[PDB]
């Protein structure tokens, strides 16, 4: 009779995948991670 | 008689995939991750 | 009769993956990690 | 004047994605990965 | 004048993703990884 | 004039991702890793 996150629970558990494979000179950017903030995610800025 | 996230639960659990493969000079950007904020996601800015 | 994060729990447990493979001169950036802050994520700035 | 995998190169770099989301009792199987061998891919056997 | 894997190179660099999200009793299997061998991939056997 | 794995090189560098998120009783299996051998990949056997 268990209660797995019932009621008013905010259950957020997804799978987020980011993959970039490359053969050659790589100067750009590959951006992943959750980044839950304003202007989040490391970049150039 | 279990309750898997019943009631008023906000159950959000999807699979989000981002893939970029490339042969050659890569200078652009591949953008993944959840990025749940204003101007979220690392970029150039 | 256990209660796994029921009630008003904020249960956030996803899988976030960032992968970048590359053959050659790599000068750009690959950005992962959670980065839960303003301008979060190490970059160039 | 670069040569990105020219000549007799076997250049194989695709993006293969497998996603299965489900709400409820999950007893079956979701099968991904490359599995480049005879009877490859973990299963029941 | 660089040679990124030219000639008779076997250049194999793809992105293979396997994702399975589930709400509830999970008894089955989610199978990923490369598994480059006979009967490869962990299963039940 | 660099030679990044040219000639008869076997260049194998992909990104293989396996993700399984689950809310509830988890008794099954999630199978990842490369597992480059016969009957490879930890399972039940």
């Amino acid at each position: 009779g268990s209660n797995f996150g019932g009621g008013g629970s905010y259950n957020d558990f997804g799978n987020y995948n980011n993959q970039s494979s490359n053969f050659g000179p790589m100067k750009g950017g590959n951006f992943g991670g959750r980044s839950s903030g304003p202007y989040g995610g490391g970049g150039q800025y």
